[PDB]
Parts: structure tokens; sequence; C-alpha cells
């Protein structure tokens, strides 16, 4: 179906995260406990937001790199629907996270970082993982060159493997067209979805989403 | 001369506090492992900082992105050393090193993923001189102990001027394997706690004296 709107909560305290989530809930589909909030407060953040927003999809972004069986279980038990696992995790860790996700009826999302390869992506799909978080290339962000042909190509390759991407990195309404035809689960933003104009930004994103999906 | 480090990977702070208290007189470095960090948040770092004011304290975040903010949070909480994933973009690693410099702390690179010796040279060029080297997960899966592909990579890293922290089923009888490798710490978990932890620490100390400096 069409791409959903996801807010990444990266506040350094739970009181502020709870305030934001409360303010944005009526117009976001997915609420994410970002890695910053997760380290600031621990699994209490997940449980709290789970209780506050029971009808939202809830993500715990741990970028799990090792101890996957234990971390996956903790996050799922706390109430996460989806959790993130670093692409740099050993494939056995990734499998362990997946085993826990299947036990607990959650899902794994691969956070794409490091010297990752399409061989690696194929191994994720072979474990039955069908979600990845694709960040605008950092080199491109630093250089100011936007979303490059190479990033879009890589996203197309992943989509062709059956991976449903969450796309993130300076996402704004006027760039949505770029992702036409990419298998996209969500668009993820942070501050753009909060505050005075977050509601109108969400609506501007949805308008663009509806043109292309 | 290598120091002895305990990795606290308990899933609650009560248990970690009890373990830290039990082992503190024979370990040099106390580490808030990623598991405990995600379970409890930064209060784990600040609690252990308080309880053990003279130890070197590590916050094992395996930071992959949002490094300036995460690094600050950990150092503010009382960490002396923090870990950053090899999969972090070099700009993130640079951002963590900048905060570490500003807050008189240190960065350690957690070696995961498809990392390269070019990456390692980039870490050294930022002034980073520590990395965490884990016994190959494939070696563990096969049950075969340490292999020369790991030892050789550690010797290459040492030759670039990185002081390794070595972990993965470390036992006293294996310490001889690492002779000649610049080593900051040996890290273990359950082996350093409980009934036999003290005696194991003793043996590890004696083996360390036999091969360093
Ligand atoms: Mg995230
Ligand atoms: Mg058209
Ligand atoms: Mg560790
Ligand atoms: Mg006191």
């Amino acid at each position: 179906t069409k791409p959903m709107i996801q807010i990444a909560l990266d506040q350094t305290n739970l009181t502020d995260a709870v305030a934001v989530a409360s303010n944005v809930a009526s117009y976001v589909d997915v609420i994410e406990v970002g890695t910053i909030l997760a380290f600031a407060e621990g699994m209490k953040a997940v449980s709290t937001l789970r209780h506050n927003h029971p009808n939202h999809i809830l993500v715990c972004d741990m970028k799990t790199t090792d101890g996957g069986a234990i971390l996956s279980r903790m996050a799922f038990e706390a109430g996460a629907d989806w959790i993130t696992v670093s692409a740099a995790a050993h494939i056995a860790t990734i499998a362990a996270c997946k085993k826990v996700a299947d036990e607990l009826n959650g899902e794994i999302q691969i956070e794409i970082y490091g010297n990752w390869t399409m061989q690696d992506a194929k191994a994720w799909v072979d474990l039955g993982i069908t979600q990845a978080i694709y960040h605008r290339s950092r080199d491109a962000e630093l250089a100011g060159i936007g979303w490059t042909t190479d990033d879009l190509d890589k996203m197309r390759q992943l989509s062709a493997l059956g991976i449903e991407l969450s796309i993130t990195g300076g996402i704004v309404p006027e760039d949505i067209y770029l992702f036409e035809g990419i298998k996209t689960k969500t668009f993820i933003a942070g501050r753009a979805l909060a505050g005075a104009e977050g509601q109108q930004t969400a609506a501007a994103l949805r308008e663009q989403i509806d043109r292309f999906w």
C-alpha cells in the first residue's frame, strides 16, 4: 500500500519525547523511539510511548550490532512492533534477531550503514527480512548534492530484491517525486513533523505521496 | 600493560550494580555494555560512575549515527571511554572524536562489518588509538578457538598504532596468543564474576605480566 509518515523521536529526555509524540500523534502513522532517546532513557521510553499511543506502529531504533537475541527480545517485550538492526551486525546476529521477531510476531528493519553490499542485502532477504532503512548518502548530504543517481539506483536494486524501504535524510515534500517506483514503507523525518508547521508538512508529504503511489 | 575489563551486560541495573561491586577490587575497567545501556539508559552510566569513582568507565553504545549527541550524553553521564561502530560514517566518527577531545574522554572503535584496513588508517588519522577486536563469530559458531586470520588482522591494526581491547572467550591459557600485539585491555563478562572470577582475574594478570611490556 502507500508510504506512511514516520516521526523519529530523538529527544534526549522522555518528558520532551512524550510531549512531541502527543502533539504529532493525530497525523503520523509510525512513532519511532530513536537511538538517542533509547540510550537516554532505555526501554522505559518504548513502554511509555506504547501505553500512550496504542494504535500507532512503534519502532525501537537500536541499530543492533551484537547481542541481538537479548536486545530484540527486550524491545519487542517493551512493546516495539519493529526494531532496527545494523547492516554491520554479523549475519548470525541478524538471524538471531529474526528468530526472536518471528517468535514474538515483530519485524526487523535493517539500518543500512557501513561498507554494505548487495550480497549482504540478499542474505537479509534469505532470512525473510523485508525492510531496510535507507539514509541519504552522508557524502552527498555533506556536499549538498541532494539525492544522487547512485543512491536512487541502490534503492531500486534493493526494492527489486523485495525490500520495502523506509527513506530518510532531509525528506521534504518537493523531493517525494524522486522515489516514484521505489518500494517504500515509510518516509521518516524528525523536527519537520513537529512544532508549528509539522501538521502542514505531514499534509504536504501526504499530497505528494498520493500523486505517486 | 593490558588492563582487565568487565563488560556488564545485565538486563537490569540492580544486577549490574551487584556484579560491579563484587568484582571491583580486581578489575581495572568497568563497562556499561550495550544491553544494559538500552535496558536502563544513561542512569546506568551515572550510577556506576558514582559507585566506582576511580575506575575507568566505558559506555558501549556502538554508535553508528547521531554521534555528537550520543557522545556528549555518555561523557556527561560520567563515561571515560565510549564505543563507536566501525560502520559509522567517518564524519560521525570525527564528530564523536571532537566531543571526546572537548570533554577529555576517549573513543574506541568497535570492529564490526565489512571493515577495511583503509578504514582503520582513517581512524588513526583522526587521532583514535583504540579499537575493540572480537573473536570471529564464525570461529565461535564452529567452536574452534582463535584463528590466525584474527591474529593477523590484530597485528596489522597494532602496526598502525591502534591499541586493541581483545574479547571473545578470553581465558588465561590463551593470553600467550596475543604476545606482540599492542593491547589496552582484555575484556570478559561472566568469567570475571561469581565464584571463580577472582581467581580467573589473578591468572589473567599473571599471564599479562608474562608477555607485556
Ligand atoms: Mg531511526
Ligand atoms: Mg509522471
Ligand atoms: Mg562492549
Ligand atoms: Mg555519594
